[PDB]
């Protein structure tokens, strides 16, 4: 599939996405209309593994770099493996303007490794 990422805009509530590639429309069955301003969170559901999701929180809010590997859902309810890798993106002046997610679909690292 052609690569699949949001960029979201944290100068505005809750980083809402402002861009989803063709790539992510494919991967999650969503429309682009679906997707505009929210947060990127509407992909997980009840296997999502909460500690993961709080590590993004934390990475989001020191504005760091991170990698996670978790399960999302696409519009039809099938589970993923999003190996999800989050960059905050500063501009000339030093001043986040935005985040960028990229999606690989896949169980790269396995499940009873994930787990630790
Ligand atoms: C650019 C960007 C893309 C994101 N993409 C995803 C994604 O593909 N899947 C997902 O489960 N969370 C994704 N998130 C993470 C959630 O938006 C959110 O930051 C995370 O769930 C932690 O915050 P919360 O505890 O308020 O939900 C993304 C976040 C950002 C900033
Ligand atoms: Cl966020
Ligand atoms: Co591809
Ligand atoms: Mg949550």
């Amino acid at each position: 599939m052609e690569k699949s990422f949001v960029i979201t805009d944290p100068r505005l509530p809750d980083n809402p996405i402002i861009f989803a590639s063709d790539g992510f429309l494919e991967l999650t069955e969503y429309s682009r209309e679906e997707i505009l301003g929210r947060n990127g969170r509407f992909l997980q559901g009840p296997e999502t593994d909460q500690a993961t999701v709080q590590k993004i929180q934390d990475a989001i809010r020191d504005q760091r770099e991170i990698t996670v590997q978790l399960i999302n859902y696409t519009k039809s309810g099938k589970k993923f493996w999003n190996l999800l890798h989050l960059q905050p993106m500063r501009d000339q002046k030093g001043e986040l303007q935005y985040f960028i997610g990229v999606q690989l679909d896949g169980e790269f690292i396995p499940n009873p490794l994930l787990g630790l």
